[PDB]
């Protein structure tokens, strides 16, 4: 068995610790984080991992920048049921003495579950001394020079009396696989490797290719088919977004990460209700019921444009897509309030036309681009094609030289009825 242990008692303090009042901001902040900020107390494990990752990254960066060799870059967790402790060490960039004295606020979440926190840290900088940092989370911490400290940071948590659960390996394992499956550096628990998954949404879209997208699709959608559609969307311009969206090839939710770190597996609010058929992940740093709105919209127009290009890249596959998911588009159109929201989604609708061969579809805008200036969009629900063609109501439009849209289902017609008007033109039935 591949048992990797890097965690042991090498640290010793020769002198005495100097005592140290928190600054008036930090006392209140610590209590806010430890007693209010988070709703689930397990997330401390999450936060401490995040920090660890960060440390490691800038270490890595730094070294690769200076152009020197890379050491072991790992994150280790150790549980101890009888000392009743949980420990997290990283071999990343450490903390200088000033960095410890002065100030990664997620760290303080540790005091949500601990009644004493014990830290050993040593900067990666050349000729850096190790230091010990101690605190009961009141208003007093202690600082002392320590020896036998490895480069990086070791955080030892002495759990509260009824928080002993986080000294159990099974519990901690569950928490880890829950929030930290996609950690960017190798993570071990009690000697055993945990994370195997690659946060492929952080990648460059050009560097990810099919088998990866399939693996991840099956992961987040918990499915066995393949995605029929794939949109890898990165942006920094409006807000920060690293997202992947899949449309299942089976005919009939998105996870919210930030930090390559899970926040909610069921982010139903991140996409509009009519795009609930979409699978995948949204990763955004601008995420602490308002900005989620901002993001939800941003994703909505992004996805709409996506499906439009999909139409104009492969109209037959998109035709099938409209047959399998048009339900959601009609629902979303009727559901919308502001008009051109309705029209935006309406750009995804595909219907048969009198000026098109029976079987072929077009959109409203396509229709309009052949609509001779002069003002109205004509449609008609018949049971089938040839019945619409032989409707007197249409045969009044045949030699009147006008194109007419053909619906074959009541929900389509109700949709166009609700829509009322689309871009500088109203939708009228030829039975009016
Ligand atoms: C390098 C440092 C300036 N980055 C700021 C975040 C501080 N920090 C943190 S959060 C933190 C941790 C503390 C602390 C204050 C913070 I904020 O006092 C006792 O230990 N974790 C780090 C880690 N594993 N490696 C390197 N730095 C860490």
């Amino acid at each position: 068995e591949p048992l990797h242990s890097i965690i042991s008692s090498t640290e010793s303090v020769q002198g005495s610790t100097s005592k140290h009042e928190f600054q008036a901001e930090t006392k209140k902040l610590l209590d806010i984080v430890a007693r209010s900020l988070y709703s689930e107390k397990e997330v401390f494990i999450r936060e401490l991992i995040s920090n660890a990752s960060d440390a490691l990254e800038k270490l890595r960066h730094k070294l690769v920048s200076d152009g020197q060799a890379l050491p072991e870059m790992e994150i280790h967790l150790q549980t101890n049921a009888e000392k009743g402790t949980i420990t997290i060490q990283d071999t990343g960039i450490g903390m200088t003495q000033e960095e410890l004295v002065s100030n990664g606020v997620g760290f303080y979440s540790a005091f949500m579950v601990a009644d004493r926190v014990e830290v050993y840290s040593r900067s990666a900088a050349p000729g850096s001394l190790g230091y010990q940092w101690l605190s009961d989370g009141s208003g007093v911490f202690e600082i002392a020079e320590a020896s036998g400290v490895r480069t990086g940071t070791k955080i030892i948590i002495h759990l509260k009396s009824d928080c002993k659960e986080f000294s159990s390996e099974a519990r901690v394992r569950d928490v880890v696989t829950k929030y930290s499956n996609f950690v960017s550096f190798p993570l071990y628990l009690n000697g055993r490797r945990m994370n195997t998954l690659q946060a492929i949404w952080m990648m460059d879209p050009k560097d990810v290719r099919e088998w990866q997208h399939e693996e991840f699709y099956r992961y987040v959608a918990q499915a066995h088919d393949k995605p029929r559609y794939t949109l890898h969307y990165k942006t920094d311009a409006p807000l920060n977004i690293r997202s992947i969206f899949y449309v299942p090839d089976m005919k009939p939710s998105v996870a919210l990460y930030s930090r390559k770190v899970l926040i909610q597996t069921k982010a139903t609010d991140i996409l509009p209700k009519w795009l609930r058929f979409i699978r995948g992940v949204v990763d955004s740093e601008d995420i602490p019921s308002a900005l989620i709105r901002k993001l939800r919209d941003v994703l909505q127009q992004r996805l709409i444009k996506f499906f439009i290009d999909q139409s104009k890249k492969d109209a037959e596959k998109y035709a099938k897509f409209f047959e399998d998911y048009g339900l959601f588009m009609r629902e979303g159109i009727v559901t919308a309030t502001e008009q051109e929201v309705k029209e935006d989604i309406a750009k995804l609708l595909r219907y048969e036309s009198s000026a098109l061969p029976s079987g072929q579809l077009t959109s409203l805008s396509e229709y309009a681009s052949r609509m001779r200036a002069g003002r109205n969009i004509y449609y008609l629900c018949a049971p089938n094609r040839h019945l619409a063609e032989h409707s007197p109501y249409y045969e009044a439009m045949k030699k009147k030289d006008t194109e007419v849209l053909f619906c074959f289902e009541q929900f389509d017609e109700l949709t166009l009825l609700h829509l009322r008007e689309f871009d500088k033109k109203k939708l009228i039935s030829v039975e009016t």
